[PDB]
Order: C-alpha cells, then structure tokens, then sequence
C-alpha cells in the first residue's frame, strides 16, 4: 500500500457556502475527490481555517474512533486548527473461521461530521462533502470524472438556474460519482446512457446478475459510481442529467452532460 | 435484430386522464406494453390527436437526441402533428479497451417528457407512461403481464377505491412490470410472492448472490420486474399487492392479486 | 425440514406500546428474533392478551391465505382468543420447466396486519413487529444479534433521548437485522462497519459483483440483514449508527454500537 500524506483547507468560500480545498484559497464545493486503491493509506492535515468547528470523516475506509469526525470522540477541529486524521484500507483477505473480509474497495464519499449539530447538518447544508473513491488492482480508469451530490432541493450546492454542466467528448470514458445528503429523497437519472448496478457499473464477470439501469435512489448519506462511454450508441449532443422526482426537477434538480464531437466541437445541432 | 414500425396514438381519455394507443380511440393508463429483444429496433409513429404538447420518451434504450423526446432537442410533437421515433438495442459486446459493453435488457418505461413542463410533469400525471420490456435470448415468458404504476398516490390512476384486481389462475407464470412516477416516495410488496432482486427475478446461475425480496422500494422514474409462479408454494386465493407505507396503503395505494384454482374457477373460500 | 411448535403473546406493554412474546408478560419491541432454516415449518399459536384486534403478519414465507393475518381472509386475532398461523419455508428446486424456485432464506420480519386498520397501522405504530430470520444450510452463525427498527421518527418505539446501545465485544461475529415501519423513509448507516451488499452481508463466491456498502435505504416494510467483525481493522470504542437523513438524526435518531474490548472490558478513551 502506498501512504499518502495531505494537508486539507476548511474554507469559508462566500456566504453559506464552506468547503474543502487542496491548498489556501482552493476550497470547492464538491470538494477534492481523494483517490486511494485497497492496502492505501491517507493521513490527512485539516486545516480549519473558519470561524466555526468543523471535521472531516469518512464513509468505507477503515478508521479508528480518533479519526471519526465526531464531537463525542474527541475528532472534530476547533477554528484555527489543525488536525491529522488517518483512514486505512484493505485488499480483501481470508478470516479464521473461512469467510472473506472483503476489500474496501468502492464509490466512497467524505463529509462534515461536526458543524451546527453532532451530525454535520450545517457542515453538510454549506457544501462540506466530496467524493472518496477506493479502487481496486485492474480497475479502468476514467478520462473525465465528475462528482454529483444531490444535497436537499440543490444539486453540488448551486443556485436554482446554476446546475453544473459536465462535458466529455464522445467515446471517452467518463466516471460518474453520486452522493446524498440532506433531508429529502430523490432518484438520479441520466438520459441517453446506462449503467449495471454493481460497484464499478461494469460486468465483472460472465456470471454476473446485475441488472443494467439508467436511475437510481440518492438519498441522504448513500453514494455510488460507475464508467460510461461518452454517447455511446446514441452520438453526441446535450443529455439530460436529473432528480426524476417531478416536483423537484422542475424547481431546478436537472443540468446537463454535453457529449460534444470526438475531436472536443461542438455538435452541429446545438 | 427485427426492425417493428408501430403507430402510437396520444389522447385525451377523459376529464384529467391521458393515455397512448395502439389505435384511435384506444389509448389506456397505463399505456400498452412495448416488447423488444436485444438488437431490435422500434420505430415509432406518436400520433398527437391532444390539444396539448406532448411527447414520448423511453428510458434504456439506444436513442439519439433527435428521438429524446424532449423540446430542448425539438423532439416534442404540436396538437394534431406525428413525430417518428426510433429506439434501438443491442446485445452486450466487447470493447476495445477489453470491458463488456452491456446489452440493453430490462424492465424498461416510456412516457410523457413535454407536457405542462420540460419534464412531463402534467403528461405523468393524468397517465402517459408505459412498460418497456427488452428481453435477453432465452429468458422465459409470461401467461399473465401486469403493469402497476405508483403514480403519485394513485396506482394506474385509478380512483382510490378502484385499485387494479390482477388475475391469474393457480400455478401459471406471471410477469409484473413496476414503475414508480410523480413526487411521493413508496415501496411495492406482494402478499404470497418473492422474487430474486435482479433482472429477471430468478436464479441466472449457481453463482448468483442476489437476495430473495418480497418488497421493494418504487420512486419516481424507477422501473424493475420480475416473474412469478401464481400461488407457488401458497395456494389460490386474494393476495393483496400494496404500497407498504402506512399512510398510502390506509388511503387507497392497495389492490388484489387473485389467484383462481388452476381450471380458472374461484377458489372456494372467496 | 424441522417444525417447531411456539405459542406467542400479543400484550399491551404500557401506554401506547404493544409488542409480542414467548411468554406471558414477556412482551418486547421489537418482538422475539424467529428463526428457521430452509424447510423448516413455523406453527405459531397467537395468544391475544388485548382489548383489540389484531393478528400476526410474515414476509416472505410460505403461508396461505388462512394464515395472511387479514381480516379479509379471515385470519385476524380478536380479543382474548388464540389463532394458529403456519408458516412454512423451502429449499430450493428445479422447476419442470427448467427454472429455479429459490429457497426462502432471507432477513425477513413479522408485524400486525389488523390493529387500527386493515394495514395494521396501528399495531405497526405502537410496536407490534419482530424480525423473521430464515437461514441457508452452511450460514455462519453471530454471537450477538440486533434488531433495528426504524418506525416512523423512532429507532424500537423508543424515547428520542432513549435510542438502542449495542453491545458487543471486539472481534465477535455481529449480526444486524434493520426493519423499517411507517410513513417516513429512511438511510440505515453505521460508522466504522462495513457489509457486502447481498443476502448475508458476506461473498458467497468469487464471482459475487456486490459492492460493499455503509449505508442503506430502509423504508416502510423493507428489510436486510448482515454480520460484521466487531471492531474489524477499526478497534474498539463507541461506534454510532445512525438515520443519515439530517433533520432525523438531529431529532434523534442515532444510537450506540459499543465494541468493548476482546475481553469484555470497557476501552479506555470512553
Ligand atoms: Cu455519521
Ligand atoms: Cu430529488
Ligand atoms: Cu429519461
Ligand atoms: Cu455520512
Ligand atoms: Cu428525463
Ligand atoms: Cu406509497
Ligand atoms: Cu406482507
Ligand atoms: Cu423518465
Ligand atoms: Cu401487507
Ligand atoms: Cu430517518
Ligand atoms: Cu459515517
Ligand atoms: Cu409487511
Ligand atoms: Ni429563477
Ligand atoms: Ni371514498
Ligand atoms: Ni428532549
């Protein structure tokens, strides 16, 4: 395994928005995605550099309870401050008793875990979330990768008419990662494009049963991701991203994926 | 892979109900079931006979931006207008690049993306959506087919009282397509009944891991299906099928799945 | 395939709570775990000690229409009586037509059907539910065993201040049964575990596709279940598991899994 060693800016970014960031001044929201691939280690410098407590923990990746994030045990980071957090992982390996622990590998996610209450609710309202991604040995690896968090009635925080736009050219291929947060439930759908529910959204064997999709739920706390080929059999054009739920795709959950010509133009249509 | 051209008709059923037909004067909610195998091509003639903007939009299938369905990419269709269609599929291949191009089988759904907004929400509502079966070579067929839409409160936008009584007779194999639709959340359970959660709710292969389920969740735009043995195991009778939160069956979101003895007499306790 | 012989007591614990038991005066919320292994036959004499009707409901069994727990199939329980329900379960088996009846194993649940309305809203609301627990031949077997139940805002029917503490010791084989109830929905997540997402929570084969996951939705009359390695690459400690919905766990629901140390002694850090 490879120790990755970071530092991590929490930034207050404009009014009601606070995210992470890579170096001073950086912080987006979504944050950073942090890769890792199973047996990796990440240690992590939080900065906090608001006026507000804050943390950082994670969902997958093996942790201990001082690296938890929380308030109860001792992990969250006063103004000011500095914390070292330290996530491990793990190739999958064989237990005493026969059975298989299995490796850590999959679309994992980050968040606040201790501002305005025990569970992040302000942290996570403001933008502090992103994107942890654990491969494993083999996996493809993506050309574009855009990270889509459904947090309450916004899509990655945006103003109503803001929607991000995502581009990739066609044939590429594109990785997709889906987080929730918040207090309301939504289903995310791309049109013109699918995927097999399963961890990587590809068949990993002749043997696999996984249905192919196009939507699924993203409610609060649940992530998933998978690849797709940019256009694949459907050409280039503007494809609707979207929370399928009609009273909030029409309030504004809907951007769009602009698949433009293989040589980075713009489809003549558009 | 069979290339089919069909007629679809939009109308006007009744006060608040639109449906599609396969002739005038024919239309019902839920619309008629579309079947498909992996590689065949459907083309589409929707016949708009509403006063209305409307359209027809599938979900799983391969369609260019042309065919989306939406008026972002001129594929909506003015009172009294016909627009064609074109659906394809394929079966899974192999990449370049060494993955596994997935084949387009599933339980699939169309409906209404441009009516009363860019979303089909009006369209949704009254009742234009269908089921959109692509079958893999080789998977088994259905006696019975039943389509049961969580449209909001409603189920197939019946009045609440009127849920769908579904019949088979004892021991035949029955195929249930499920969609969800509107802006409410809801989890679809059989009485009696279970299924494998995968693509054609039974075992593909020793090796197949997928849970046994009797209930599922069912949100807007989501669609699975699976087949059944009517009465396997449990005998004939009324089985209920309902939405499983409270508040929805207690208002309605509950009808009968009735299982007559194997002749297609009435089991005696009914 | 064993058949046991239970009878089991509905009573009226304290204001608005009722729940079943093995004996008199020993009725718990959530119920009794019930378990079976594939075959098996479950013959339960349902004891009413109440002043209401109200019956005994499974998922995913074998059972007929006499024993559906409905008062429309005549199955309810009224005040002071006694109703034998039978419950019966399979192994799986080649169907003449060459497809593969599944044999019923699963984390499965029992609830009333009949209490309020013919839903069993209000039996269901005031804690008449258990898990149902059907076992595959070779299943690893847990040390320690929860029952989880999200009803409605509540986490077991309890006081918002009074969620579940689980406890068990470092390194023991946990099992998880996590049930929801009522009208809201829900995302069961729980810190520092992680589980496959498939019937046991572990890999059947080297085949299986199933990621791995933290977090799941768990909605009115969903359930799963998994073990977990207590302490597993993360050590001992409070672990919290939590609803991830954000305006839930602020209102409270969120609890403790205690790993205490391989020998049964508090860690120090709490
Ligand atoms: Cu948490
Ligand atoms: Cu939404
Ligand atoms: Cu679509
Ligand atoms: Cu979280
Ligand atoms: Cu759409
Ligand atoms: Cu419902
Ligand atoms: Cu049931
Ligand atoms: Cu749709
Ligand atoms: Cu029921
Ligand atoms: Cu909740
Ligand atoms: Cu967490
Ligand atoms: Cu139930
Ligand atoms: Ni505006
Ligand atoms: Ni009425
Ligand atoms: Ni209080």
């Amino acid at each position: 395994g490879t120790t990755r060693r970071i530092t991590m800016y929490a930034e207050k970014i404009s009014d009601e928005l606070y995210g992470y960031g890579l170096a001073p001044g950086g912080a987006t929201v979504p944050g950073p995605v942090l890769e890792m691939w199973e047996g990796d280690t990440l240690e992590i410098d939080l900065v906090n550099t608001t006026d507000r407590v804050l943390s950082l923990h994670p969902h997958g990746v093996d942790y201990d309870v001082n690296s938890d994030g929380t308030l109860m045990n001792g992990s969250a980071v006063m103004p000011g401050q500095t914390r070292r957090y330290t996530w491990r992982s793990h190739v999958g390996y064989r237990r005493a008793d026969g059975s298989w622990a299995e490796g850590t590998a999959g679309y994992w996610h980050y968040h606040d875990h201790a501002m305005g209450t025990e569970h992040g609710t302000e942290g996570v309202l403001k933008g502090l979330y992103g994107a942890l991604v654990v491969r494993r040995q083999g996996d493809l690896l993506p050309k574009r990768q855009f990270t889509v968090v459904f947090n309450d009635m916004m899509i990655n925080n945006r103003a109503h008419h803001d929607a991000p736009t995502f581009e990739a050219n066609l044939g590429e291929r594109v990785e997709w990662i889906a987080i929730g947060h918040g207090s309301n439930f939504h289903t995310f759908h791309l049109h013109g494009h699918r995927w097999l529910d399963n961890r990587t959204g590809m068949r990993t064997s002749e043997y696999d049963p996984s249905p192919l999709i196009d939507i699924k739920d993203l409610n609060p706390g649940v992530s998933f991701g998978f690849q797709v080929i940019a256009g694949e059999g459907v050409g280039p054009g503007m494809w609707m991203y979207h929370c399928h739920v009609q009273n909030h795709s029409d309030m504004g959950m809907a951007g769009m994926f602009l698949v433009r010509n293989a040589d980075g133009t713009m489809p003549a249509g558009v």
